């Protein structure tokens, strides 16, 4: 069936030796299928944009040197533009991504997926010769993206550099050239309805020096912030905070009201807090999250209470922990309130008004 063309897009920088075993193993895996390889190199000081060209005699290889421009994600944007295939496959040259599972990816694409991800962390997936501290900071950094961007909540490896997509997913789509996480840009900005994750084994880099670890992590946070903006999440947070402020005022306003109406001070505290909670729920349901209301309004009210109490507990715990650590009590109080706002937001976005 793959008379339809597959472009295998490979960003390189000082990859050398691998080309031989890379192209060999790719060809073996994609035997007799219609495919091209699209190497996009940013003027390596080291030997190839042109070592790849001598292998053009043995392999269907198109080579691109960008000399004005530089960057991993940027290279893949370029590879998209220059590829002529129906299906794009993206991967690294160092053989950490095994060409032998490329068939499983395109197979997933043929079966109806718009996007097939090579995933270290789905059932079956592996990453060999890694400490578990290393593996968990990885899943940790990922979890930050899965929580901050509800759209990729169910994607266990959205930072993977190993994936396939139908050409249509990225056609007419403007992808941000900054960074290292092109897959994440696509999951947020691309056109698709089905994504699957395909287990594979992350291999040891056979040969050559490492050009990323570690520059990625800060860019990755800056990237998540850019995506949060694009997705409307930053705008929801600002409204949620504005509504939060109104709640603090309403809480005090009823508290003052109840003491001059006869009600004792610590019996008054509770109706005051409940009214502030209800106030906060009302404005969030018709403003902050007006567009993603589901089910009964009572079910959401109840869940909103869980998020409010969770916020209160987090505020309590964080505060006392910072005091024991010797932080000034006003900083401790400020961090308390901000972490409580963050946790309330997350639980509301993911539970109360989940998408
Ligand atoms: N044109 C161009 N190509 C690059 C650049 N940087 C790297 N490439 C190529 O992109 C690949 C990544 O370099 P590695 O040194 O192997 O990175 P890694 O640490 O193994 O990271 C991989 O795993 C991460 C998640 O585990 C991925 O997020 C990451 O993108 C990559 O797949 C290599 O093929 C490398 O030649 C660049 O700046 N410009
Ligand atoms: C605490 C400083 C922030 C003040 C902003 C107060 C709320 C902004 C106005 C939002 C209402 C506008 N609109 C169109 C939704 O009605
Ligand atoms: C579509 C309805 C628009 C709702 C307008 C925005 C409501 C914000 C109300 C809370 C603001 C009160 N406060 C204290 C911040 O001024
Ligand atoms: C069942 C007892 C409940 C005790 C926990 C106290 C709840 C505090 C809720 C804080 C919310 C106040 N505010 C201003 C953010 O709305
Ligand atoms: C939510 C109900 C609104 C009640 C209005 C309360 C008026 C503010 C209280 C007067 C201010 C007195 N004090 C002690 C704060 O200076
Ligand atoms: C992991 C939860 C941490 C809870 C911290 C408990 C607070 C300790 C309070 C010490 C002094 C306050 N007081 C009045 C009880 O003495
Ligand atoms: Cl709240
Ligand atoms: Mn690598």
């Amino acid at each position: 069936f793959q008379s339809m063309k597959v472009s295998v897009i490979i960003p390189t920088y000082n990859e050398r030796e691998n080309l031989e075993e890379l192209f060999s193993r790719i060809d073996n895996a994609l035997q007799g299928l219609n495919y091209e390889i699209v190497v996009v190199d940013d003027d390596s000081p080291d030997r190839t944009w042109e070592k790849a060209q001598e292998l053009s005699s043995k392999y269907p290889v198109k080579v691109i040197r960008r000399t004005k421009e530089k960057g991993l994600s940027s290279a893949v944007i370029r590879g998209f533009k220059e590829a002529s295939g129906d299906v794009f496959v993206v991967m690294d040259a160092d053989l950490q991504h095994p060409p032998e599972v490329i068939p499983k990816l395109i197979e997933a694409i043929k079966n109806g997926s718009d996007i097939a991800i090579g995933s270290r962390y789905v059932k079956g997936g592996k990453v060999e010769n890694w400490p578990f501290y290393r593996k968990l900071i990885s899943k940790g950094a990922i979890m930050v993206g899965r929580i901050a961007l509800p759209k990729i909540r169910d994607i266990k490896d959205p930072v993977s550099g190993f994936f396939a997509l139908r050409k249509e997913v990225v056609e007419g789509v403007e992808l941000n050239p900054i960074g290292f996480k092109i897959l994440m840009e696509i999951l947020i900005k691309g056109k698709y309805s089905k994504v699957v994750e395909v287990p594979f084994t992350f291999g040891i880099r056979a040969r050559g020096e490492s050009k990323l670890k570690g520059k990625t992590i800060f860019e990755y946070l800056r990237h998540i912030y850019r995506l949060m903006k694009w997705e409307g999440e930053i705008d929801r947070i600002v409204k949620f905070s504005i509504v939060g402020l109104s709640g603090i005022l309403v809480n005090e306003g009823f508290l003052w009201l109840f003491v001059n109406l006869g009600i004792p001070k610590e019996i008054a505290v509770i109706p005051a807090v409940e009214l502030s909670i209800l106030n906060n729920f009302f404005w969030n349901d018709i403003w902050t999250f007006k567009d993603i209301r589901r089910g009964s309004i009572f079910s959401r009210l109840l869940k909103f209470h869980i998020a409010a109490l969770s916020g209160a507990v987090v505020n309590f715990i964080v505060y006392w922990i910072l005091l024991f650590l010797g932080i000034h009590y006003l900083i401790a109080n400020l961090v308390g309130i901000v972490l409580s706002f963050g946790v309330r937001y997350v639980i509301n976005r993911h539970v109360t008004w989940a998408t």
